[PDB]
């Protein structure tokens, strides 16, 4: 462990061993100094135009943290293709992390002349919340993950959290955390850091589509031995009389056959078309949105319960807030045009989950009588029922991977709504910070704390390795399958490559449900 | 009791259905619920009861 | 008896996860909006279990 | 304090004030019992089945405030469905990234628990 | 504890129908027995207030 | 008449917080009063002044 | 400049009271406020709002 | 003991073991 020797090699690879696949990636990071080594109370109440729905209260810390909760951080596009085109399901098993080749540099800004030199004696601090004692900030689709293209250098995000509030004020249950209160490890140039982690058991992800629909499971050649009320009036003429009349459903009345199962739950959203002329001429992006009310404040249901994006022949429609929406390369931050974002589509689950923009069904509304015609009413939101079967939301190459299940008393099907694996003990957070170095102190003692430090930052490499378990397909389907492939026609650039400027780009989102399977 | 029912054909119109992939389907027999409360044995749900046919019963209507 | 002779409990502590007992769970789409039809939305006053719901139990007392 | 022991009684199915064919009647003397005179004692033991701990704590965070307040998301949401111009608004599909100033609009992973609305009343 | 003699050692059919002003919602039918029973399904039957304080101020669950 | 005794063994789950600032705790009032909470009157009548929950400590979600 | 670390081991004397009624405990206020006691401002300046003794539990003479 | 290696880690913690409690703090 000397200054003149490296502390690790560049491991970036992926191997396939059958039911196993082991990904490995390495990147170069840079860590600035946040908040001038200060903790700061941050808050925003209903002051100004800030509505009650957007109030908060929390703290910003001088620490940074690593993030790789994104699939494209570990799979090349070719590897994603290899995976999704040949396997029915998969799940992670283990993980390894490593930091090495640390180098700290200080910057002297003198009369515009900016100079950078090495500071061989400075340190950084690193520790992992292996006991889940800090607010778990990962799993919220924040930026700052590892770049997709390994040749990119990225900046480490700053750590901050929120707690309970009342407007812009705190309450008696508000918590304050000081990260320095944790046992941490200090590294100089020549030290390295690493640790390992094991995933808890979790069901495989359903990387397939169903080749049958829920309402078409019967034999199309034979009838049932059951009966159903086929008619409640006399089949005669204009003098119809009350009668109770039954028949056996069969091939010509499959809509009436008795069934054993039932579609999954729903929470109706607002439908909107990509043909601007087909929409209402008014701004109802927030007014007509599907929200939920909690503690007096309202919140948008995004993306909400996994439901079918649209029924057949209606690809121009999509739920207002029921679809993951990625932005194209170099897209602006606020209020961009539709042409710069890429909409996903969960159409593949039409077989079991209801369409997100229609009612679950229709149910009896009153007690019919001789003088009262029967009335029926729409169901726009339906909780779980015994016999319901549904599918989860699909994952994507540039989507999240896992999320932490909130530690509460009860829950129901703890799969993350944004898609991925829900865990009780997710991979622990990894935090990092530059150790402060004070400038020259005064010559006489003073009680006041130091406030002048040397401006500096640091950089180094980081590597992650994940082992995945595979579930190979075992189909007996005769005809060929649908596979994700790239276009065969000539184009100016190559998909998933660099421009003439070296700017990486992803042309479209990529799901994982291509293979098929019976219900 | 045929006289106690509405005089109109509502075996399909007033039925309890569910909507899936643009097509509607009858809820038969549906969730297990009590057939009728006390002293009302002459009542029954339109599509909430298993219905067997007697020996030699016809197929349709 | 009069109110002054009873002692009411309070489950205010679960405001973080469970809905307020005297308000709606939320609001959901009610119809298919169009160029000539403004979108309509309706209150949900009773909601069964959904995948992804998390809640807390009622507190105990001495 | 000295206390009095309550009396045992139970109910069964009924129709108004009458019983039905499924009504059950139990005679406690039909059980094997132990008799004690002055000088005898009685005792027994019991083991509880497994059961989750009771949550004797409050949450320091709310469900809708789990995000990092400093960083935005890489996702988007329909931010506006009309033209940001004047009195001649035209249909458009317009998106943005939620962040610290729009936490009510950020995408989330979980959802509040079930409800059954009751009537509110003030003191 | 003190145990009296209930019902003069008799089992008795007890019931109340919709007769009188008793609504249909409050009908019942059952039996009253000459037996007594013990009950301690109450927390204060085992914890002193000081012990309840000691417990709730230092533990996450039990 | 006679005596009766019950004995229950409970299992505990100690807290493991890293919260910096102090916590909310259930305490009794420090100001003078005619009687003492959870004690007897001049007649020997026990009384409980208020209900007592169990959720005082905090924890992250 | 550099780092420095101190570690002290303390011995405790647990209480053994038989007092019935609840005890006085040091707790933080439950009512909303602009800042949190024993935390930082919007400037990162730590502060201690009040002095804290150690005599809260009771004992006979 | 080289110039390019740290000589200690950040220990700031407190553990409770019954009748014992062990505090630990670190400063710059």
């Amino acid at each position: 462990d000397g200054v003149g020797s490296s502390s690790g090699n560049w491991h970036c690879d992926s191997t396939w061993l059958g039911d196993r696949v082991i990904t490995t990636s390495t990147r170069t990071w840079a860590l600035p100094t946040y908040n001038n080594h200060l903790y700061k109370q941050i808050s925003n109440g209903t002051s100004g135009g800030s509505t009650n729905d957007n109030t908060y209260f929390g703290y910003s810390t001088p620490w940074g943290y690593f993030d790789f909760n994104r699939f494209h951080c570990h799979f090349s596009p070719r590897d994603w293709q290899r995976l999704i085109n040949n396997n029915w399901g998969f799940r992670p098993k283990r993980l390894s992390f490593k930091l090495f080749n640390i180098q700290v540099k200080e910057v002297t800004q003198n009369e515009g002349t900016k100079t950078i030199a090495n500071n061989l004696t400075s340190t950084i601090q690193v520790f992992t919340d292996s006991e889940y004692q800090l607010p778990y900030v990962l799993g919220s689709a924040h930026q700052g993950c590892l770049p997709p293209f390994p040749a990119d250098v990225f900046m480490i995000p700053q750590y901050g959290y929120l707690t309970l509030n009342n407007g812009s004020q705190a309450v008696g249950r508000s918590s304050f955390y000081c990260l320095e209160y944790f046992p941490s490890q200090m590294l100089r140039t020549g030290n390295n850091f690493e640790f390992s982690y094991t995933f808890e058991d979790v069901p495989f992800h359903s990387s397939y589509a169903h080749s049958q629909s829920l309402d078409r499971l019967m034999n199309p050649l034979i009838d049932q031995y059951l009966y159903y009320l086929s008619r409640t009036q006399s089949t005669g003429g204009t003098q119809g009389t009350q009668q109770l009349l039954f028949s056996q459903a069969g091939p010509a009345n499959m809509s009436a056959q008795a069934k054993n199962w039932l579609p999954g739950p729903c929470y109706r959203q607002q439908r909107v078309s990509t043909t601007l002329s087909q929409n209402n001429n008014s701004n109802f992006a927030w007014t007509g949105a599907t929200k939920y009310h909690l503690n007096g404040r309202d919140s948008l249901v995004n993306p909400g319960v996994a439901m079918a994006t649209h029924k057949d022949d209606e690809e121009r429609f999509f739920p207002s807030s029921g679809v993951l929406m990625f932005g194209k390369q170099g897209a602006g931050r606020d209020n961009v045009d539709y042409s710069s974002v890429m909409l996903t589509s969960e159409e593949e689950i039409k077989t079991t989950n209801p369409v997100a923009t229609e009612q679950y069904g229709v149910v009896a509304d009153n007690l019919q009588q001789t003088n009262t015609g029967p009335i029926v009413g729409n169901v726009n939101s339906q909780g779980a029922l015994p016999g319901m079967v549904w599918q989860n939301r699909d994952v994507y190459l540039q989507g999240p991977i896992w999320a932490k299940i909130p530690h509460t008393d009860g829950n129901f099907h703890p799969s993350p709504l944004m898609g991925g694996f829900g865990l009780k003990h997710p991979p622990p957070q990894i935090l990092i910070k530059n150790t402060p170095v004070p400038a020259d102190p005064p010559t006489t003692f003073s009680q006041a704390k130091l406030a002048s430090f040397i401006t500096q930052y640091s950089t180094g490499q980081v590597s992650v390795e994940i082992e995945w378990e595979l579930q190979k397909e075992n189909s007996k389907r005769w005809n060929p399958e649908i596979q994700y492939t790239s276009n065969y026609y000539k184009s100016t650039n190559v998909d998933f490559a660099v421009n003439t400027e070296g700017t990486y780009s992803e042309p479209r989102p990529i799901g994982t449900r291509y293979l098929t399977r019976n219900l």
